């Protein structure tokens, strides 16, 4: 009953292991849950999460520099709860060459992470870090709420 078919999306524990994890009551509760889209980002939920009957395809939307959860249950229920979001491949564009900037030195010089932390503050999220190597912008949220960078 747990649906995730969009190409590139995956979960931890893997979707292939969910059947085994499900209990005699038909409940699939995992301790710590991650759902992500390779190369785009991931959302980590610490603690027990009840994935039973969740249509992850319709609920989770991870795209370049943005995430949307529930296009919605009360805060604390379902996936609308505290979580750590990671958006990958978040790099700025060189105004002249119009090519991406992956150089850690340059990213530091333009204080790119500063721009990202400012956006997180505006969106009510708690900025955690920016990993230049993979353009990974990590921030904690208390609910969803849409997050991301609108260049």
């Amino acid at each position: 009953g747990i649906i995730l078919t969009k190409v590139g999306y995956y979960t931890i524990p893997s979707m292939d292991d969910l059947a085994k994890i499900t209990n005699e009551k038909g409940e699939c509760i995992v301790s710590d849950f991650t759902i992500g889209r390779k190369g785009y980002g991931s959302i980590y939920f610490e603690g027990d999460v009840n994935l039973t009957n969740l249509n992850l395809d319709d609920i989770v939307h991870i795209r370049r520099k943005e995430v949307v959860v529930y296009l919605k249950p009360p805060v604390g229920e379902g996936l609308n709860r505290k979580a750590e979001v990671t958006l990958d491949g978040v790099w700025p564009t060189d105004k002249t060459s119009r090519c991406l900037i992956k150089s850690p030195d340059r990213l530091a010089d333009i204080n790119y992470e500063g721009r990202l932390e400012a956006v997180s503050r505006k969106q009510g999220a708690q900025f955690k870090e920016y990993r230049p190597e993979t353009g990974s912008w990590v921030f904690k949220v208390s609910h969803f709420a849409k997050y991301g960078l609108q260049d």
